[PDB]
C-alpha cells in the first residue's frame, strides 16, 4: 500500500552493524542477489539489503536457503522478515551477516521496484 518505506525496518542496518543486536526481526528488501566464487563446495549467495535508509552488501545466504534462491522466490526487489541471522568478522576486520532464517512476506513481483532511496552503509 501507501508510504512504501514505511513497509521495511529504517533503521535495522544501522542497528546491526553499530550495536550489533540479533534480537531484532528486521523487514529489509532484496536489491540485488549474486553467486560468490566457492570450491569445490555448494553455491554461495550475496546479498544487497536495504532497510529505506541505507543499502548493505555484506549479506550472505546460510547454505540451507538456497533452495529459495535456486527454486523459489527470495530474488531482487522482493520484501523480507530476517528471523535468525548472526554476524561473523573477518580477520580484516570487516563483517559479514549470515542470514540463517528468512521469511518472504511480499514477491518480487508484487513490489516490483526499489522503495525510497536507501543509500550506501559505510562500515
Amino acid at each position: 500500500g501507501s508510504h512504501m518505506v514505511g513497509q521495511l525496518s529504517r533503521g535495522a542496518i544501522a542497528a546491526i552493524m553499530q550495536k550489533g543486536d540479533t534480537n531484532i526481526k528486521p523487514i529489509l528488501q532484496v536489491i540485488n542477489i549474486r553467486p560468490i566464487t566457492t570450491g569445490n563446495s555448494p553455491p554461495r549467495y550475496r546479498l544487497l539489503m536495504s532497510d529505506g535508509l541505507n543499502t548493505l552488501s555484506s549479506f550472505m545466504l546460510a547454505t540451507q536457503l538456497n533452495p529459495l534462491v535456486e527454486e523459489e522466490q527470495l530474488s531482487s526487489n522482493c520484501v523480507c522478515q530476517i528471523h535468525r541471522f548472526i554476524v561473523n568478522t573477518l580477520k580484516d576486520g570487516r563483517r559479514v551477516v549470515i542470514l540463517m532464517e528468512l521469511e518472504v512476506l511480499k514477491s518480487a513481483e508484487a513490489v516490483g521496484v526499489k522503495i525510497g532511496n536507501p543509500v550506501p552503509y559505510n562500515e
